[PDB]
């Protein structure tokens, strides 16, 4: 990537291209799948833009922090659609899901909200607890995962269930993105302390990722071999792990 500031959410697709919103410039940026080609999404009027999410039919989603609405764009379309979200106020983290269902954290009413594919009408997810919440991410059978950033903690609900679970991370300081594979494991940027870590589905401590020179990372985002994404905001930088190694790249 080049020209980005304070770069926030990230989203990678299953092709493996990588959208991250270029937060200072208001503006969203895509690097295609192989490739040093980079390439500028035709958002306007966008405001502090804060998450991102893609399917893989190439629709973006951001949540337009400043203007309390989320905003999708097809591919190769120069017409956003406002979704009919209400209530909004300073949204930060989206997720979709393979159907185009849209999950966002209403970071300012400290709830998440979803609008099920085809539907219109929003309905708030039963977390409770929670403060200044920020990423989310779902799996395929739509259990959320919410970083409950207020509270240094991340929070799990399973669809359709009034039991919220608290992750057992160790240490976590305003988190930020959270990210989910197909096996469960759950990695999260722990923004005030430099570090990504990661919690495998069936485990109770935490790993630690060795990332190194991040500063005050943002968002993350994972594929299904476990490579993760990170936004290193105050870097102006993407950087990539890749399953099994300690060595970092830069995007």
């Amino acid at each position: 990537f080049t020209g980005l500031n304070t770069p926030s959410g990230v989203a990678v697709d299953s092709a493996g291209t990588v959208w991250v919103t270029d937060h200072g410039n208001n503006r969203v940026v895509k690097l295609a799948a192989g490739s040093n080609t980079q390439t500028v999404l035709p958002f306007t009027g966008l405001n502090t833009p804060s998450g991102v999410a893609v399917d893989s039919a190439g629709t973006v989603w951001v949540t337009d922090h400043g203007n309390n609405r989320v905003v999708k764009l097809a591919a190769g379309s120069n017409t956003q659609t406002v979704l009919p979200f209400t209530g909004l106020n300073t949204p930060s983290g989206v997720a979709v899901d393979s159907a185009g269902t849209v999950w966002v954290t209403d970071h300012g009413n400290n709830r998440v909200v979803k609008l099920a594919a085809g539907s219109n009408t929003q309905t708030v997810l039963p977390f409770t607890g929670l403060n200044t919440p920020s990423g989310v991410a779902v799996d395929s059978a739509g259990t959320v995962w919410v970083t409950d950033h207020g509270n240094n903690r991340v929070v799990k609900l399973a669809a359709g269930s009034n039991t919220q679970t608290v992750l057992p991370f160790t240490g976590l300081n305003t988190p930020s993105g959270v990210a989910v594979d197909s096996a469960g494991t759950v990695w999260v940027t722990d923004h005030g302390n430099n570090r990504v870590v990661k919690l495998a589905a069936g485990s109770n401590t935490q790993t630690v990722l060795p990332f190194t020179g991040l500063n005050t990372p943002s968002g993350v985002a994972v594929d299904s071999a476990g490579t993760v994404w990170v936004t290193d905001h105050g870097n102006n930088r993407v950087v990539k792990l890749a399953a099994g190694s300690n060595t970092q790249t830069v995007l």
